[PDB]
């Protein structure tokens, strides 16, 4: 019901100002709409943001943009390690626009995850207003957490476990460089490129190896395969009882990850916020996944560790040469 300076078209002026925005991104920032470190990176930054919440109060104003504006603050937290490096790429590209932090931050997160294929189009509300205060300290989640713990947080930030579980379909997009300082941007699923659901599979092969300098680096557990790290929590999650089955349901179901990824990020990037104007359209629709998942090379199910035996896993293709290994996310 309008149409903008730039041609297109929309609900809302107000989502009008999003265009030229959306090609600053694209252009200065994910390397001409590429699913790279940036678009991964963008991600993380929007949940590292929203999390800093609590509904009890005292944990920070959501998804806000706190963690752009505040910045000298929140990246001196251990929990925020690497953030200072997106910070750095992002706070120039913000500065050529006249958006509040937040509107900023979580923009870039839904372009930036759009660029993955595979990935469903995110809903992008706007018109948050300043952050007011940095977080505080201890509000993001760390990899050594306790299963327990870490459901804990995300429910005072009005999440229940299953939603924990299907926001962590980020970690197919997804890299370290904090955990293995000699062997940065090590990518936690054999396609970090692709928004599938490999990362659900292959955290449940039976961890054999460590990545990099093969030493037993703090937050990070045994990798099925050489180039791939494997988070402690990640496999916790896997594994626990309470989560396992979840864990499992994700897998060769696209469609099923998509929906309940876009409904728990819905609700994520607002947190704290109030009063938005919709402006989902102007959200580019991801391409989709030139087909479906299969075993990485020189694996099959005889090699899966199943804690749900409560549920048949989906039979699947396993391409044939050698077990491979997986290069780091570029720069
Ligand atoms: C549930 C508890 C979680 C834990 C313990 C956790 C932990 C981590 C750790 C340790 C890293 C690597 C940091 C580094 O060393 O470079 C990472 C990366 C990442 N996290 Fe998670 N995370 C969690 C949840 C989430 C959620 C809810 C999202 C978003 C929906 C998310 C998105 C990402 C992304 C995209 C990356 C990759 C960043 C990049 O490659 O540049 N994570 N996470
Ligand atoms: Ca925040
Ligand atoms: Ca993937
Ligand atoms: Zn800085
Ligand atoms: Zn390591």
């Amino acid at each position: 019901a309008v149409t903008c300076p730039t041609g297109q078209t929309t609900a809302n002026e107000a989502c009008c100002v999003l265009f030229p925005v959306i090609d600053l991104l694209q252009e200065e920032l994910f390397d001409g709409g590429e699913c790279g470190e940036e678009a991964h990176a963008a991600l993380r930054l929007a949940f590292h943001d929203a999390i800093g919440f609590s509904k009890n109060g005292g944990k920070g104003g959501g998804a806000d943009g706190s963690i752009l504006a505040f910045h000298q603050t929140e990246t001196t937290y251990a929990a925020n390690s690497g953030i200072e490096d997106i910070i750095t790429a992002q706070l120039p590209i913000f500065q050529k626009t006249n958006l509040t932090a937040g509107d900023f931050v979580h923009l870039a997160a839904a372009i930036g995850t759009g660029n993955c294929p595979g990935s469903p189009q995110l809903a992008y509300s706007f018109g948050r207003p300043p952050p007011v205060a940095p977080a505080p300290d201890g509000t993001v989640p760390e990899p050594t957490d306790s299963v327990t713990d870490i459901l804990a947080r995300f429910s005072e930030a009005g999440f229940v476990t299953a939603e924990v579980i299907w926001l962590l379909a980020s970690h197919s997009i997804a890299a370290a460089s904090k955990i293995d300082t000699s062997a940065p941007r090590t990518p936690f699923d054999s396609t970090p490129a692709l928004f599938d659901t490999q990362f659900y599979l292959e955290t449940i092969l039976n961890g054999t190896l460590l990545p990099g300098d093969g030493g037993a680096h703090t937050g990070e557990v045994l990798s099925p395969i050489a180039g791939e790290m494997r988070l402690q929590s990640d496999f916790a999650f896997a594994q626990d009882p309470r989560t396992a089955c979840l864990w499992q349901e994700p897998i060769n179901d696209q469609a099923f990850i998509q929906g309940k990824f876009f409904a728990a990020m819905k609700k994520l990037q607002v947190l704290g916020q109030t009063g938005l104007t919709d402006c989902s359209d102007v959200i580019p629709v991801p391409a989709s996944l030139p087909g479906p998942i299969t075993f990485p090379a020189g694996f099959s199910e005889a090699d899966v560790i199943s804690a749900c035996t409560a549920t048949p896993l989906p039979s699947l293709a396993t391409i044939a040469g050698p077990k491979p290994t997986i290069p780091p996310v570029p720069l």
